[PDB]
């Protein structure tokens, strides 16, 4: 419900490495 993780969440996370990061941190 309401999905789309967040705004600026996983921006931070297409970072320099964040990538994975906020993948599997904002993965379900």
């Amino acid at each position: 419900f309401a999905a789309d993780a967040w705004a600026a969440q996983d921006m931070a996370x297409g970072n320099p490495l964040t990538t994975x990061f906020c993948c599997x941190v904002q993965c379900g």
